[PDB]
């Protein structure tokens, strides 16, 4: 038996695509090979590259594959186009999977959809005991881009709660000019640091705060993103410099890094920056979810053994036949993939259940001091080091 | 066109441009009206835009415009408001997340002055204003912005 | 006091190790003060003399 998905890829001009394709094609691979799950069915897909922050390309792409014929349309990063994709899988009631966060419409009325993305009340209240654990008064909050104010609304709602000061900023444009920035938060003097943005504009602020000598034993940063491995921590372990993160993907399972040297060859096969400051060799967290995404589509799939694809039409609004029952079948699958394990809360489809760790920069590196849990709290080694009779 | 589609002002859009226009004055919710602006600054057609929408920074349509004064301008205006009122701590009050959007300066203003800032949001539904009226008396403080 | 070569090293040593800040003030005995590179401290603060 055949089955095919839908892939909508924001492609890059030149070089190799985006690493996304590069885990949806592995991960279609090796579903197509070891036989754990779909012993009468294989899997094809279809892969088609849209404009960079546009939706009516999405749209037509998303038209074309629907006249095509798909199971599932994996969507794209961007939001607006996101948002295109969705409203027209929500109109043929073809199942839709995000692998970015999205700004949630809070008055969408939406049902077909879901997305593995960690969500950012989640994470947000999750730094909100972490900033409770270590005891801070004044925080200063540094974003890049507007819409990251809506990642850390819990952030913002909390000075309310507790008697917290907290202070925001904006990174400007250029990714450059964060000099007049940390000039005005060195002439501030404060020392703790909340950063939302990427892996790689966190590198490069990084690398701008070493250039401006900021970092020492007094500053502390928190990072919201969930790529700290893919910084190097070579030239910052020797300073004294308590950088913190979260993480999900849990390396410390055996075949979680044999999924990591399974696709360290095809990360060496794009070229890595070493200007960049970025280790290579390192799974991105979007490839992951994509991985994993992609898995959790194949466990509910499984299940369902009458699945039967039909060419639909956007000219027409005749729904599939059976979009509502494959997607009251997703919704529930709890699949165990690199990101941990995978619930799904069906209130809305977002993913807000999870098991993150928490890891510090040491003089050896960066290492995991702790696990956060939604119901558990914030347990940890280092709260348990002194435990006596 | 109906509540919250961006597929069906999408096909009306198709089906208007089908029939030939001059010019659309889309709908009044972002999404909508994100998928109108795309869909017509890729046909050429120009767009007018009543209610103000969040713009994405790095979007380069240039077949729109918008006559809902921009919120940059306006929160300047409410910070010069501010300012002018002499006032130390503040209590914004939202309802949708986009206002985050709308009062980001207010809320970057901390950087500049000594202000103090409780921001709180309405919950989902309209008559649930108690709980946090009450909350905002037992907080005790009376500069309070909507 | 050593060549300038070995200030660059121990300049380089030193901004690994995080004295790169405004407390500290460096006074080098070596006449090729020049040949170093000026860029990567500039903008510490620091007072090298
Ligand atoms: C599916 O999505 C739902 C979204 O609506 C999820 O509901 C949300 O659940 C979370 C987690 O339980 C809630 O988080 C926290 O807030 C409560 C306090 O709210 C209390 O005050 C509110 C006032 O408006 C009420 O609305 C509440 O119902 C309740 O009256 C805290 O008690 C929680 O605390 C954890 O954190 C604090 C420290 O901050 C500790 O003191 C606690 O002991 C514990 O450590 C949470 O902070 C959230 O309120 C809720 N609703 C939303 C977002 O609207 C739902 O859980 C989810 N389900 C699944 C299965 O994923
Ligand atoms: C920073 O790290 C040191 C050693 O790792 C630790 O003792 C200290 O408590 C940390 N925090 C601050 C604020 O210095
Ligand atoms: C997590 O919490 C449990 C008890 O709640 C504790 O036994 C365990 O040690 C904690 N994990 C870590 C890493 O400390
Ligand atoms: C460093 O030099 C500045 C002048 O630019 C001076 O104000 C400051 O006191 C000096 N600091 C030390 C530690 O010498």
């Amino acid at each position: 038996h055949v089955l095919r998905f839908g892939g909508i890829f924001e492609y890059v001009e030149s070089g190799p695509m985006g690493a996304e394709e590069l885990a949806f094609r592995f991960a279609v691979n090796t579903i197509n090979r070891n036989r754990t799950l779909l012993p009468n069915t294989t899997l094809t897909y279809d892969t088609q590259k849209i404009n960079l922050y546009d939706s009516f390309e999405a749209s037509k792409k998303a038209c074309d594959q629907l006249s095509l014929g798909v199971a599932a349309i994996f969507g794209p990063s961007h939001s607006s186009s996101a948002n295109a994709v969705q409203s027209i899988c929500n109109a043929l009631g073809v199942p839709h999977i995000q692998t970015r966060w999205k700004h949630q419409v809070s008055d969408n009325k939406d049902s077909f959809y879901v997305s593995l993305y960690p969500d950012f009340s989640s994470l947000s209240r999750a730094i909100l005991d972490l900033v409770q654990f270590f005891k801070w008064k004044t925080v200063t909050v540094v974003y890049d881009d507007s819409t990251g104010l809506i990642r850390l609304q819990e952030l913002i709602k909390a000075p309310s709660r507790y008697n917290l000061r907290l202070k925001i900023r904006q990174l400007p444009a250029d990714t450059k000019d964060a000099k007049p920035l940390l000039k005005e938060m060195k002439r501030g003097k404060e020392f703790h640091v909340i950063f939302d943005c990427s892996h790689e504009m966190a590198a490069g602020i990084l690398k701008q705060a070493l250039a401006m000598g900021m970092m020492t034993e007094y500053y502390h940063y928190i990072f919201t993103t969930l790529d700290l491995f893919a910084l190097d921590v070579e030239p910052y372990r020797y300073s004294g410099v308590n950088m913190t993160g979260f993480r999900i993907l849990n390396t410390e399972n055996t075949q979680v890094s044999s999924i990591i040297e399974k696709w360290s060859m095809e990360r060496l096969q794009a070229p890595p920056k070493p200007d960049s400051g970025l280790l290579d060799g390192f799974m991105t967290t979007d490839a992951a979810l994509m991985y994993d995404a992609v898995h959790v589509v194949s466990v509910a799939v499984q299940q369902f053994p009458q699945m039967t694809v039909s060419s639909l039409q956007c000219n027409r609004h005749k729904p599939w036949r059976f979009g509502t029952r494959f997607m009251s079948l997703i919704k529930e699958a709890h699949w165990e993939g690199l990101t941990g394990r995978i619930t799904f809360n069906k209130t809305n489809g977002l993913r807000t259940d999870f098991d993150l760790d928490v890891i510090s920069l040491k003089e050896e590196g960066l290492e995991k001091i702790g696990t956060w849990d939604p119901a558990s709290g914030l347990n940890m080694t280092e709260s348990q080091k002194g435990k006596p009779a």
